[PDB]
């Protein structure tokens, strides 16, 4: 599913990321944006034979299993196909559990290069929430 601007902040905001361990929605919305465009179903290959999944381009190394990335984690407990459904609620929990990881947002490079330090309240400019 590719999201609206709007519809993905409306989703997140239910799904409890607005001002989860202190980052606002735009931050999320924003991650999102540079990350995935709002795509459900984007796949990234990484250099370590890892691979990003979903909206957040949440990673096989740590966070779900794919079947293919050795010497690898599954801490969010889930197949990392779950991350590319149109039901975001696998990615928000996972996204809760990295952001929660002791690095804030700094986890999703794509955040800290292109989110961090910017305007991201304009990411929901308009949007009723
Ligand atoms: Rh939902
Ligand atoms: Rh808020
Ligand atoms: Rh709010
Ligand atoms: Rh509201």
């Amino acid at each position: 599913k590719v999201f609206g601007r709007c519809e993905l902040a409306a989703a997140m905001k239910r799904h409890g990321l607005d001002n989860y361990r202190g980052y606002s929605l735009g931050n999320w919305v924003c991650a999102a944006k540079f990350e995935s465009n709002f795509n459900t179903q984007a796949t990234n290959r990484n250099t370590d034979g890892s691979t990003d999944y979903g909206i957040l381009q949440i990673n096989s190394r740590w966070w779900c299993n794919d079947g293919r990335t050795p010497g690898s984690r599954n801490l969010c407990n889930i197949p990392c196909s779950a991350l590319l459904s149109s039901d975001i609620t696998a990615s928000v929990n996972c996204a809760k559990k990295i952001v929660s990881d002791g690095n804030g947002m700094n986890a999703w490079v794509a955040w800290r290069n292109r989110c961090k330090g910017t305007d991201v309240q304009a990411w929901i400019r308009g949007c009723r929430l």
